[PDB]
């Protein structure tokens, strides 16, 4: 009934990214979000330097048509600062500063080393293979803007500017619980009708991998006052509160009325498969997400709804979730018009060399095994029907949460 | 001269995967390697249960095509234990135990109701939508084998068996250092030829994200006795010792001769670009990986050589490098025959739904920016030459280390 894009736009339009910040050493910044633009204090490189290894040379000692001896070297930690004679050259490695006077660097293309000097094939009237001070990064330049998630790609650059620490948005704090007399902790004997609580673990793990600070209140007992207080304490310590199962997703009961009293919660029926119900809304100081009890539905609903919400809250200006690509199915898929269906599939390269998807097996939500067997979602359009072999299909590779 | 495949295979062929273990609670096992088969202690489901949301019925009631009053519900924590009279059906959710005597489950979808009961609108077949005990998982069956990397796909399933903790292989321990008077720490000012140490941070970050325990010994004093003491410390504490800059990769000097004293180290020249030199071999109780000093080179060598080594050492039975897919370039690529070139590109969706690659721009090892702008490697074949727009090319998406 409610479309996914509509639900997702409803959620995101209402959220304000976090701004509270903290300053941490670079080694601690993996996956953290820059709170402020990193502006370079220095020129990179610090002085004119070589882009390649070979030899630094001059104007007229190449126009003289004769060989040029190696009068010294420059490695970057040992620059050449000698007396730098007339018709000679200076051996140079990549990133090493050019000696004073140098006007060109020649690679290992046009160098023939001899007894009496190096010989060169072409000439030049310019700074070939010279990085000028600040060609890469100029001082006062914005190297990375606020909102950038920091990775191995960005943090070493920041280290090359001489910066020990950078400001980052604080972690989104997420409180998590389940409730119901039927739920039991793994490692404890099941009582008569009981089942093991798995949703809560799944969400905790996904939360920690996403970079959130997690507050797991456990299983709250079937008691109005205990649930109300769990709600009150979670809301007062977290930016987001998640019921991983047990709180109403629409049905009338004592939990729904706790929701009515502590917040403004909407109960949606989404046009997705698997899944349908989702609760969402504002508490006094946090955003609430309520997931359905079925593990497949909860995990999928967390992955396609809650994850983007958390990305936006963290201050990240990229986006969560991977990008989709169009691929051929090598399997007949059964799809029923009316719901956007996130099937699980196996994306593999055929012998032709091209990527194709294949189903994992049964797509029913009575089993969980499709997530470890598959490596992607086949995202099949709401009004699409059955899908024959060879048709084109949208495919969303699993991110790190699932391997 | 020596190919990457040969070098890779000499590295891994020598390596014994770790076996010592520890037993952790599931919430602490993400990314950890299972030390032994998880063997199911039970049948899943423990009782014939429904594959579908709908109604549980008997074939004789369906054969009297009279609408059937709902006598009760079975949900999942709350099975139906009342009396189930002739002419009625039972409301049933996915996962819920099927009630005694039920011969079939009819999905909600093929079942429109009346004022006087549920009308079953399609053919009902024996056994339909019922998952029988043990059919998902069988008691005594291996659910996950030793060597499996645990993730959200797996841990919740383990939780559903009532198992609270599992044996996982101890973390790989990796010692790390660099040497050079030219190397400076952040915040410290930069003397004549000096640079900020960036490789060591890059490697540290990458090691932690791969789940290694890291022992970062800093910048080692520029003399043999200090260097000798670094190796003794590293080697007693670690499974892998890594020099991120400053220890010889073939140049004769006091580090080369210490390396040669403390181990059997080969110094390879590798038919790759960026990069080429790599140091590798056996210390008393650890493996040694020597990286070259250039950042683009050290990162690439770490990614394509050291990362697969750690994955094997860890006990993982899967690859930790992403798979390659075959794609068209939307860019002309400069490529010299003789070296296997791991260029960086930007894989993207064109307007016609097609994935193609674009160059990040300049591919010289004099700047580090290609790792940020990029999202993949273009792995151009050793013997291949320049490449034209439209041509097919192998492409390997960046893993989580670069976003």
């Amino acid at each position: 009934l409610m479309s996914l894009d509509t639900a997702l736009n409803e959620m995101l339009s209402r959220v304000t990214p976090l701004t509270a910040q903290e300053t941490l050493p670079l080694v601690q910044c993996f996956g953290r979000i820059l709170a402020s633009d990193v502006v370079s204090p220095l020129d990179v490189p610090g002085f004119d330097n070589s882009a390649m290894d070979g030899y630094a040379v001059r104007l007229a000692d190449i126009a003289s048509g004769q060989p040029l001896p190696v009068a010294g070297k420059s490695f970057a930690g040992q620059p050449y600062h000698g007396e730098w004679p007339a018709g000679t050259c200076i051996r140079i490695m990549t990133g090493a500063p050019v000696p004073e006077g140098c006007e060109a660097v020649v690679m290992q293309e046009q160098t023939e080393q001899m007894d009496n000097g190096v010989r060169f094939t072409a000439e030049v009237r310019s700074g070939q293979n010279i990085q000028r001070r600040g060609e890469d990064i100029s001082a006062g330049a914005v190297v990375f803007p606020a909102g950038t998630r920091l990775t191995t790609a960005e943090l070493p650059v920041i280290a090359s500017l001489g910066i020990a620490e950078v400001p980052v948005i604080r972690k989104v704090r997420v409180a998590l619980f389940s409730t119901g007399d039927e739920l039991q902790l793994p490692g404890q004997p099941l009582g008569d009708g009981q089942i093991y609580d798995t949703n809560r673990l799944a969400v905790h793990l996904m939360l920690e991998q996403l970079g959130c600070e997690v507050i797991n209140l456990g299983i709250i007992r079937d008691d109005p006052h205990a649930l109300r207080a769990a709600f009150i304490e979670a809301d007062s310590q977290a930016d987001v509160v998640i019921s991983s199962g047990g709180v109403s997703v629409g049905e009338a009961d004592y939990t729904k009325t706790i929701l009515e009293e502590l917040g403004e919660i909407a109960f949606w029926k989404l046009a997705i498969k698997p899944g349908k119900p989702f609760a969402f809304g504002k508490l006094s100081n946090s955003w609430f997400c309520g997931l359905p009890g079925n593990p497949v539905s909860a995990t999928l609903t967390f992955y396609q709804l809650v994850q983007p919400l958390l990305a936006k809250l963290s201050g990240n200006t990229a986006s969560g979730l991977p990008a989709r690509q169009r691929v051929r199915t090598a399997s007949r898929l059964k799809k029923t018009p009316g719901r956007l269906d996130f099937q699980r599939g196996v994306l593999q390269r055929n012998a032709d060399g091209e990527l194709e998807v294949t189903t994992t097996g049964h797509q029913g939500s009575h089993i969980f095994s499709s997530f470890s067997l598959g490596n992607c979602f086949i995202v099949l359009e709401r009004d699409r029907g059955n899908v024959e072999v060879g048709e084109w299909v949208e495919v969303e590779p699993f991110n790190a949460l699932f391997g």
